């Protein structure tokens, strides 16, 4: 085709490109309205008949009530708002996915004597307050100091980049994270079966044993003199 | 008593406040429940089906519906889902805020020739492979030994550089240029006042020109020919 | 064998085989009818729509109701079509039930350099035409006289030449091949949990997939350009 088609080509491409974008947009809004209803439904109906009638219209009105109607106008506004919300939420998944490409560095810092290769310290001595996240380490110090510092290496997706620095701030909270770790060490597969059986639990177990949970203060008093 | 009474009473008050922290956290759940009720019922009231027949209570369980009786499991499930959504959006805000701040790492590696150092270059980089992309700057070039690249910026982590790149990396340059010119040509706040006046016009204009835009969608064979 | 009945043992075996074959043939009709009735009768009853008030049938139903059943001719046609389909299915099953005893051949011919022979090569293959593909190994190369290629292995029933050759056609499929490999390597001992999750929760799975259907072309085009 190419040029020969291009020579005889007219405005067909114009309409072809122009359309189906409105579909790709509006369908996402109507679908989002459907899921919002479902969450509201959770075993409920469609309603959308509370916008009075304003006309002899069939007040069934799934998702948006009807459009071209006074009630559905602000429903259309809510649809536009939700469309903006989704157009925002897409970037969250986009960044979450793209972060594991490894192109991005974490560019972290930690105190140690390790080196990826042959690194001569030459009496590397210049310390500072807050050794973590120190100066740029472009040999930025009282002198050059013969400095070699960290490149962007490989980690469990930027855990060393951000989590490790934050986990240092956890420290004692990270010490309780070891408690949640021996809790996590409890087998997961078996835990999968337990959770599967635990559908009868949850809100139902909450209803079953809520009153005792408020009575936890007696145990707190007991453990006070533990 | 003294500071030993101090410790016992304080463990007691710790139980007490965890109680208050739990109430504060759980408040956000019902808060978001009312949020969804308001948003979905834009100009609408609140009537659950959770106040079903198997509910001796009145319509008091038909607005936001914790609804311990009848439909309870799915209401609590929606509550947990919204809680997860909020605990997600909190990161969406906090990460951007911390990235802008100062401390967050943003070590960049892109092709450039900007120079700011002391007695630099005269060896520089001579990489004729891997295009112009740069790898972790321990010593990016295959044979670089005295290499020194660029330190992270005080301004928000990349962002502007990524936008400038995607202005050509995601192309759209020609289209963006006219659109950017038009946006600059409408930058004046007087038009912003006009746009605000158009709020009432907005839905009204959409209602008036629904068929109007339908007809314009032909444009007499799209501007005669093209 | 050791027959001790002469003309009596053989007739008994023939009668047993005929009865078994007739039972299987009827079951395939009968069991298939029951199966797809249940497919419809996950809910809906079995009252014969094709049956009519020809002779006031007390209950013209029983899935496929035959005899006359007004429109038993259509019922008979459906039964015959189902029987043909079941015959095809069992023939395919029997065909798959092969190559496990080593009877099946899997003589492969693909480009490679693996060597396992006695005093081999030093002449080998010098074909500079037809790319790297190999033809029937009488003597594949245009001028090969002492040629010896590769014997069929003990590797699973699959010829696997179609596999790798089509893995070349769809390298992305070959990429996910390791993914599914460790997914199977994740141990089928926990596959029961996956099965349970697939049940029931598949409804919300399709509910979410509804967004994926709107988002499938968008992401596909995104990575199409990416």
């Amino acid at each position: 085709m190419e040029n020969i088609t291009s020579g005889f080509l007219g405005p067909l491409l114009v309409l072809q490109a122009g359309f189906f974008l409105l579909t790709r947009i509006l369908t996402i809004p109507q679908s989002l309205d459907s899921w919002w209803t479902s969450l509201n439904f959770l075993g409920g109906t469609t309603v959308c008949l509370g916008q009075n009638s304003q006309s002899p219209i069939s007040n069934h009105s799934p998702t948006s009530c009807p459009p071209t109607c006074p009630g559905y106008r602000w429903m259309c506004l809510r649809r536009f708002i939700i469309f903006l919300f989704i157009l925002l939420l897409c970037l969250i998944f986009l960044l979450v996915l793209l972060d594991y490409q490894g192109m991005l560095p974490v560019c972290p810092l930690i105190p140690g004597s390790s080196t990826t290769s042959t690194g001569p310290c030459r009496t590397c001595t210049t310390p500072a307050q807050g050794t973590s996240m120190y100066p740029s380490c472009c040999c930025t110090k009282p002198s050059d100091g013969n400095c070699t510092c960290i490149p962007i290496p490989s980690s469990w997706a930027f855990g060393k980049f951000l989590w490790e620095w934050a986990s240092a701030r956890f420290s004692w909270l990270s010490l309780l994270v070891p408690f949640v770790q021996w809790f996590v060490g409890l087998s997961p597969t078996v835990w999968l079966s337990v959770i599967w059986m635990m559908w009868y639990w949850g809100p139902s177990l909450y209803s079953i044993l809520s009153p005792f949970l408020p009575l936890l203060p007696i145990f707190f008093c007991l453990w006070v003199y533990i």
